[PDB]
């Protein structure tokens, strides 16, 4: 009953609050003590910037003498804190995508789905809906290049043509420019990399000049903010998300049901209808994880000692089948995403509501 010591670090200012607000919200539902010791969490904001997170992880892992962190919000601070929490070694649970280096691979995995199984269910949709060419706008940024990359990656596997990239930096007001060159080039359909309040802002651009192809969406998207904010330019959105935006939709046989469930109904009651998303979900099946990994680790290790670090890390890599809100997770020393097509849904907006398109993988079934 020494305490285990958990830092986190996300965006509760600024205007990626609209991700990190729900993470630091969700953290009220998740477990207080593990194995009969309890949890000591202690959070800090970031403001989305990566000096800031990298303040905070440093403060966490020496200062703190954190046994886990997590953060951030948004993939800039995010790739900050995996470079402290391989550097000082320490396990680092991620909060937003990022890029997966041998840097980084070593003391951190990452909550959110990975780009490409995100992009696959997109484009397996373009293909089935006479999509030929498409255009890209996305943040000039490592969440835009991410997004960009699979687009051309994979895209271009399945016979896409990409004819038109554009970028735009996270506080811009305006991209008039960039929706003046994709509105010209007049692709069948265009992929927004961005997240957040800016993932609704080249949704209304393009439909006030008037394009007419079908828009694409990231899991950035995935919240009510986008519906609240683009209108009525929203409708029919094709979006990818997480399987929490719909656990109701769910069969029983997934893993994913109940913990989705247990969230939604928690944070709902608390937040109000329609309050859930995809972002209160990552830090919420973060301490699911830790609920496997931390007893396993507490067999030879005591909390606040480096072998205790060391515990949970091999820890992360011996437990499989995860279950959680989002999807069941199996990470591997190469994989520090650990997910596959049960974690992942497709969704659109009718009449300002979203709507599952297409379901995830049937527990039963291949993934
Ligand atoms: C908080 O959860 C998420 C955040 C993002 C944001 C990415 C970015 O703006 O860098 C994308 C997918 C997520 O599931």
């Amino acid at each position: 009953t020494n305490e285990i010591t958990i830092g986190i670090t996300v965006t509760t200012t600024g205007p990626a609050a609209a991700l990190g607000i729900p993470e630091r919200n969700a953290l009220e539902f998740v477990a207080k003590e593990i194995g009969g010791h309890p949890l000591k969490v202690i959070v800090l904001d970031d403001g989305g910037d990566p000096t800031a997170a990298t303040t905070n992880a440093r403060r966490f892992v020496t200062e703190s003498k954190a046994d886990v962190i997590m953060g951030s919000s948004v993939t800039p601070p995010t790739v900050a804190v995996s470079n402290v929490a391989n550097e000082a070694q320490v396990p680092h649970i991620a909060l937003a995508p990022l890029p997966i280096t041998p840097e980084r691979a070593k003391w951190s995995v990452a909550m959110p789905q990975p780009i490409p199984i995100m992009g696959k269910v997109l484009y397996e949709h373009m293909k089935k809906n006479n999509i030929k060419t498409v255009g890209y706008i996305g943040y000039s940024d490592s969440y835009g290049d991410l997004w960009f990359n699979d687009l051309k990656k994979q895209g271009e596997a399945m016979g896409l043509k990409i004819v038109a990239e554009e970028r735009f930096a996270r506080p811009d007001t305006s991209v008039a420019g960039q929706v003046l060159k994709l509105v010209a080039a007049n692709p069948d359909a265009i992929l927004v990399g961005a997240s957040g309040t800016a993932a609704a802002l080249p949704q209304t651009s393009l439909r006030e000049r008037g394009y007419k192809g079908l828009i694409y969406q990231t899991h950035g998207a995935a919240s009510m903010d986008f519906i609240r904010i683009a209108g009525k330019s929203a409708e029919g959105v094709l979006m990818a998300s997480g399987p929490v935006m719909d656990p109701e939709g769910q069969d029983d046989s997934a893993l994913t049901k109940k913990p989705g469930l247990e969230l939604n109904t928690a944070y709902e009651a608390k937040y109000g209808p329609n309050s859930r998303s995809q972002f209160a979900a990552h830090s919420f099946d973060a301490f699911k994880v830790l609920e496997r990994v931390v007893p396993v680790a507490l067999k030879t290790a005591k909390p606040g000692t480096q072998e205790f670090r060391e515990a949970i890390r091999k820890a992360l890599v011996s437990e499989k089948d995860i279950a959680a809100s989002q999807g069941v997770y199996s990470f591997t020393e190469t994989d520090r995403y650990g997910l596959d097509d049960r974690s992942r849904i497709l969704l659109t907006v009718k009449d300002g509501k979203y709507v599952m398109v297409k379901a995830a993988a049937l527990e039963h079934h291949h993934h």
